[PDB]
């Protein structure tokens, strides 16, 4: 009986193995524009994925996940909010099983139809393991995605789902750039808050960028194609894996614009 989206593994029943889940700095939260501050001493965020090695593509039974090399000082986030160098390790989504749900993120109460993270971790750690046992671990970019023009840059990993379409499949994936995936605008808000998966380690400064990405709503059914089952197993459409927003508790959500 392990954790999922379900309606007997998910979102209301992880704090009974992971009890962190009613902590002071849960991710997701709604970002209400209003009350966000703008903070003048934020810098523009750093994003330079210009050596990023991607390497492996996983369904690992709750979403895909694209791998990177993140053995060298490639593919770095930095400026921001943030202090040091964080490496790339991977990026994910977040989706509905339908266009009016899926981000994790919500703006005003807003959902999007899905939500790209992706996950760096702090270089002063060493590595990812030990990153997320800290407070200022990770920084996740997190973009909504919006269902209208196709995201070209997207193809690619649209096309390789249906050689991963049940948990524990893998592909190779080299050569493929996360530029594509970004929206003109780096305008952001960012909060300290955690992982929105298990284990729900509070070791994230989010950084949450105000700009969606466009993607055709033949990508994003191709997103809901694939299964949380592994081969051999009844078919469990992959479709609303992704956790509600949390109280915001002690925190503010700064805006760099
Ligand atoms: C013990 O730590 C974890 O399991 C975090 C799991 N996870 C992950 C899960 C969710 C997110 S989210 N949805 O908060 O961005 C980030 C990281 C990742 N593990 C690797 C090795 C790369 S990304
Ligand atoms: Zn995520």
């Amino acid at each position: 009986h392990h954790w999922g989206y379900g309606k007997h593994n998910g979102p209301e029943h992880w704090h009974k193995d992971f009890p962190i889940a009613k902590g002071e700095r849960q991710s997701p939260v709604d970002i209400d524009t209003h009350t966000a501050k703008y903070d003048p001493s934020l810098k523009p965020l750093s994003v330079s994925y210009d050596q990023a090695t991607s390497l492996r593509i996983l369904n690992n039974g709750h979403a895909f996940n694209v791998e990177f090399d993140d053995s060298q000082d490639k593919a770095v986030l930095k400026g921001g909010p943030l202090d040091g160098t964080y490496r790339l390790i991977q990026f994910h989504f977040h989706w509905g099983s339908l266009d009016g749900q899926g981000s994790e993120h919500t703006v005003d109460k807003k959902k999007y139809a899905a939500e790209l993270h992706l996950v760096h971790w702090n270089t002063k750690y060493g590595d990812f393991g030990k990153a997320v046992q800290q407070p200022d671990g990770l920084a996740v970019l997190g973009i909504f995605l919006k269902v209208g023009s196709a995201k070209p840059g997207l193809q690619k990993v649209v096309d390789v789902l249906d050689s991963i379409k049940t948990k524990g499949k893998s592909a190779d994936f080299t050569n493929f750039d996360p530029r594509g995936l970004l929206p003109e605008s780096l305008d952001y808000w960012t909060y300290p808050g955690s992982l929105t998966t298990p284990p729900l380690l509070e070791c994230v400064t989010w950084i949450v960028l105000k700009e969606p990405i466009s993607v055709s709503s033949e990508q994003v059914l191709k997103f809901r194609k694939l299964n949380f089952n592994g081969e051999g197993e009844p078919e469990e459409l992959m479709v609303d894996n992704w956790r509600p927003a949390q109280p915001l508790k002690n925190r503010q959500i700064k805006a760099s614009f």
